[PDB]
């Protein structure tokens, strides 16, 4: 798949807003994922112990990892489809080291869309959400293909 330039512009316009507060958005997205799909929390030996939303919100470590996640995702999105080098090390660590099944990438995709819709309603109308979804689908498709190449499947 290929996004058009107009779709990329909708994606990067809302992303510019996200980047005004990377830590806050990172926290919100990981917490949404762990509340909506509790099984994902189990893959994080670092965070597995957190029992409640209050505890997640107070963890400086979780916030730091949220920044790490969104910074890496932001770098991929800014490539506007030319992301093969950025994707390679991420595919390898998530497939071989962390052992994350590809279905969980769908779950975090959902979490990102939820938080952008909640925080940025005026810059995340239906057309902008559709463009963000296509971007995330492109990312998932390419990561799935690399999983296969690496011997995992997802
Ligand atoms: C937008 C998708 C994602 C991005 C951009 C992302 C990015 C990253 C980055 C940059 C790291 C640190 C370096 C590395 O280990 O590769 C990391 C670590 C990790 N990721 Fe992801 N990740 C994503 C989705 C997920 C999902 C869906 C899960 C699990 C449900 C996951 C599980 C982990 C784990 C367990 C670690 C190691 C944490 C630690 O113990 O420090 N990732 N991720």
């Amino acid at each position: 798949m290929v996004l058009s330039e107009g779709e990329w512009q909708l994606v990067l316009h809302v992303w510019a807003k996200v980047e005004a507060d990377v830590a806050g958005h990172g926290q919100d997205i990981l917490i949404r994922l762990f509340k909506s799909h509790p099984e994902t929390l189990e893959k994080f030996d670092r965070f597995k112990h957190l029992k409640t939303e209050a505890e997640m919100k107070a963890s400086e470590d979780l916030k730091k990892h949220g920044v790490t996640v969104l910074t890496a995702l932001g770098a991929i999105l800014k490539k506007k489809g030319h992301h093969e080098a950025e994707l390679k090390p991420l595919a390898q660590s998530h497939a071989t080291k962390h052992k994350i099944p590809i279905k969980y990438a769908e779950f975090i995709s959902e979490a990102i869309i939820h938080v952008l819709h909640s925080r940025h309603p005026g810059n995340f109308g239906a057309d902008a959400q559709g463009a963000m979804n296509k971007a995330l689908e492109l990312f998932r498709k390419d990561i799935a293909a690399k999983y296969k190449e690496l011997g995992y499947q997802g």
